């Protein structure tokens, strides 16, 4: 059974799943035996359609043959060796054509890595230390950035951090103008970089206000302050060129991972020459012995590879996101259940609202969301639907990540799945 | 060309490669098109036998076929669904079977995300801040331990670290049991943890003096300080269950990556219930979206099984070493060039000069200049060794005696033309 199973998993791996937040995503237990497409199998063979997909790598689903086969390929050749290799300069110019703001790039394994070294550039570029970040946005977990009473408070997101981690770091409400602003006024000289989620997805799918980005490049071009883009989520996903694209707004430094290496394990950091003057000098650091090993930066190509030979995927990943919105549209109102519903192509957040929430509301951050949000009943309704064999994450804020394997079939037992669970809410 | 080919890669790269470290260890440049065994092919189609091995993971060569195919087979059944997976407990097991200190873990994707938890899980679990480093040892490149690389001095390692990074952190000279009693005597009570290379590989291959770890395993015992053995290096490589079961001292943290992916970027961090209560609980904190993802634990699986069904290997890669060893302290000899070398199994250490016990001592020792120029002309001669006299060789089951023959030739032929 999957109880007993993860109970098996929890005796040699401490708390059952190396990261925090993803061993209390299963409440319901749910060992995988196997995936592929959008579907996952049980220790129990039980079939479960995932609008989760491993959290944003999986842009055509589980199991792509086309990019295993690469890998597989690349483990039969050499995988590491630590030394330069012939595909390095694939796997750049790849990423430079598809990506607007970056010319060159320093790979790394996660986006936890490659957004400290971000940072650290940043800091080191300018001669300054202040970064500013936005409530809600993660970038990761490193020391200088691990966050979580006002929007503005900072508070550690660990315990046995240093206690001065986050003193040189700084944190606004999403979309308030006024408060940037009166940052910038203030100190705008002083601030090495802002980062930011130029879609903000791990927090309700909320992207950004008209014109926000383009007042984030103003400010932080006029006061000398990098613009670094967290696009590990975005970046491949809402446009080729992520967000920078979708938005035309271009950031100095952009962060990568996820589709890029399509569930391997590998990120990026990256701007144009000048951003990355001191990387290219081998003045400022980066590091890690896998960084840009031979397997990961041939999933790299062979993913950016596929995408580009695909002049009309996101256009079709539109339509899939429409159908699914629709779709669960419907099925909330004819139960007459208040739902929130953001989208930006596969990138997508469903939360099930309070009797008394207002359901007109627009909310731009994540405080006026969180508080729309009936949460008990949204877990309630996750091991309903997971029951039905739908699988998403049961924390109402937590996107899904829709892909091309996602089709209109599916897409249609998803609906009837959630229509099965809400009646029994 | 090889330079122009690197010329190539540093316009999309910048600095060449993606590690600084390592963007400096071809100054003969050297781009790879293909590796397999102990060999590497050239994108001028050249072979060199290498003696780096990508800095340790590759206990039986490049390409080994049975790890490959155990992950390409992962890659077919998915690789990466963020959900708890059938070989969550089996790669668990495997590692626990074989570390003596180790009975859960968590995994990440690299040694410097595993220390960085561990230590915190040290700051966490003893309610101190306190963390001991040793000169010359390197624990990855988190904010609170990246150091430059007296003995006492800590200097931050990187540009753009914030100012107070390292005031959480302190640091003596490897081997120094009075300096290491004194400052236990005045601070043994506010050290979070001790993190130590119980051999120190990136630093020469200097192993811990008689007693030293022992001495250490005490002192945090008493104190409540937590003893983290950093076998990133070390771990399956020294012997099956690392330093900690070669020298019979366990730590009560235990870091492993390397050897245990065979190559695949895989790390973890574990330690016995008592010491991992604050993860079992999920009260401490440890993340990153491809942690444990189902090809990394595959090639765990695989790996650590394959080293599990061959019980006299650590012997065998004795022989092996013992065979580098004597081959080029000969070389050395025959060509009247004064030579320090240290090993431990296939660790090994190869310093042309002008018993050391830590870093300062043995650098003083080391021409850099003339070793350097030694390994351009060693290249060229088909051999690959880094340019640091400091860094590592690291052996594999594929450096055969008819390997290590040729590499002996090669090695002559380049101190003639010193
Ligand atoms: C925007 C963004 C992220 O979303 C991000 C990681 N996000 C997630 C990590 C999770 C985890 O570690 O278990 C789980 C997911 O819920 C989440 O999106 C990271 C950190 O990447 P990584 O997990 O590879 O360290 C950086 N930037
Ligand atoms: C002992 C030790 N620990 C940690 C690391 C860091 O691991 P990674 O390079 O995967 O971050 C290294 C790299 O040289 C190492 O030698």
């Amino acid at each position: 059974t999957n109880a007993e199973s993860l109970d098996g998993i929890k005796s040699v791996i401490a708390g059952g799943v190396s990261s925090s937040m993803r061993a209390a995503a299963v409440p319901l237990p749910l060992v995988v035996r196997s995936a592929g497409g959008c579907l996952l199998r049980d220790v129990e063979d039980g079939e479960i359609i995932d609008l989760n997909m491993g959290y944003g790598p999986h842009l055509f689903g589980y199991a792509d043959r086309e990019v295993l086969d690469a890998v597989a390929d690349q483990f039969a050749k050499g995988h590491m060796t630590g030394l330069p290799h012939e595909l390095d300069a694939r796997a750049g110019a790849l990423i430079a054509e598809l990506v607007p703001g970056v010319e060159q790039v320093r790979f790394a394994n996660s986006g936890t890595e490659a957004v400290a070294s971000a940072l650290r550039l940043a800091r080191a570029t300018t001669g300054r230390t202040l970064v500013v970040t936005f409530e809600g946005h993660y970038h990761g977990w490193s020391e200088t950035v691990l966050r979580a009473t006002r929007p503005t408070d900072v508070v550690p997101g660990a315990l046995g951090m240093i206690p001065e981690a986050l003193a040189h770091t700084v944190q606004l409400g999403w979309n308030d103008p006024d408060a940037l602003r009166e940052l910038f006024a203030r100190d705008g000289d002083r601030i090495a970089a802002v980062i930011v989620e130029p879609v903000l997805a791990n927090a309700g799918v909320i992207p950004p206000a008209p014109g926000f980005l383009q007042l984030l490049r103003e400010l932080t071009g006029r006061s000398g302050a990098m613009l670094v883009f967290d696009e590990v989520i975005t970046g491949f996903r809402v446009a080729r060129g992520g967000a920078q694209e979708r938005y035309g707004v271009e950031p100095d430094l952009t962060v990568l991972s996820r589709v890029m290496g399509g569930g391997f394990p590998v990120a990026a950091f990256g701007g144009r020459r000048h951003a990355m003057r001191m990387l290219a000098s081998n003045e400022a650091h980066h590091a890690g012995v896998y960084a840009g090993n031979h397997a990961a930066l041939r999933a790299v190509v062979a993913m950016l590879g596929k995408i580009r030979s695909l002049p009309d995927l996101y256009e079709r990943l539109e339509d899939t996101g429409q159908y699914m919105e629709d779709t669960v549209r419907e099925v909330f109102a004819t139960e007459k259940r208040p739902v929130h519903i953001n989208r930006v192509g596969t990138l997508m957040s469903v939360a099930l609202l309070k009797g008394s929430a207002e359901p007109s509301a627009e909310p731009r951050d994540l405080r006026q969301l969180a508080a729309l949000v009936d949460f008990p009943r949204h877990r309630r309704l996750q091991t309903l639907a997971q029951k039905e064999g739908v699988y998403f994450h049961p924390n109402a804020l937590e996107p899904w990540f829709l892909s091309t394997a996602h089709t209109r079939d599916v897409i249609d037992k998803v609906a009837g799945a959630l229509q099965r669970s809400l009646v029994g809410l």
